[PDB]
């Protein structure tokens, strides 16, 4: 399977990001490059909806079919939709280049016609002594999301 | 089992529409509004790929897992809107015929029901709804 997702918002964010799983249980690559960001750390989830009648308000919570909580590390407790965080250089641009092993294209918890969002501010990754570290990593605001979409 | 879909292009064409399946076996309700278009019918067809990196353009042929992205046309009103209300038991979303994370098209021409619709005039990533 392969799958693509074109992110756009109000501001200057935007930025393409494509994902690849070869095999059925595979790893999931996720790469592309978003720009228009703040230099530094922006927090980087798959939302439960692919609803963006509303922008991306209506994407709805971090994608979390297993009823957990928000995290980062694969190999620990997380929602599927934690992918943690993108990294914006002195120029806005995000390359993004991850593996992960939670999200998946096919079968149970796929996250196809969900929706990719890019944050404000910088992911905790569930690390933080609060309830919000628990729920969201106090990533922040929306900046630019869209729908994942099957590609060829 | 509930979708939608934001339908945008480079010109007026823009619009909203649902999906919602109550049952897996059963039909799926289609409804919303196209606006900007010009008189009559038009296209109106679920393209196989949800990729929308260029436009429509790159969302691919009619889908077709055996058209499954058959949906015929839907016909714009004088004042250029498009009533759409359909039922269609041959998409679905869920399983084989499963239409989540396609693009739904709207064309320029009229689907000539065997297709001869021209141009692509907007078109959306249909997602999950709650
Ligand atoms: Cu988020
Ligand atoms: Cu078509
Ligand atoms: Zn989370």
């Amino acid at each position: 399977t392969k799958a693509v997702c074109v992110l756009k918002g109000d501001g200057p964010v935007q930025g393409i990001i494509n994902f690849e799983q070869k095999e059925s249980n595979g790893p999931v690559k996720v790469w592309g490059s978003i720009k228009g960001l703040t230099e530094g750390l922006h927090g980087f989830h798959v939302h439960e909806f692919g609803d963006n009648t509303a922008g991306c308000t209506s994407a709805g919570p971090h994608f979390n079919p297993l009823s957990r909580k928000h995290g980062g590390p694969k190999d620990e407790e997380r929602h599927v939709g934690d992918l943690r965080n993108v990294t914006a250089d002195k120029d806005g641009v995000a390359d993004v280049s991850i593996e992960d092993s939670v999200i998946s294209l096919s079968g149970d918890h796929c996250i196809i016609g969900r929706t990719l969002v890019v944050h404000e501010k910088a992911d905790d990754l569930g690390k933080g002594g609060n309830e919000e570290s628990t729920k969201t990593g106090n990533a922040g605001s929306r900046l630019a999301c869209g729908v994942i979409g099957i590609a060829q």
